């Protein structure tokens, strides 16, 4: 592929833990 489109990401650094949004 060329180029990938990608999601807003949600990390909550205090936590840890990250996601997309």
């Amino acid at each position: 592929g060329s180029k990938k489109p990608v999601p807003i990401i949600y990390c909550n650094r205090r936590t840890g833990k990250c996601q997309r949004m």
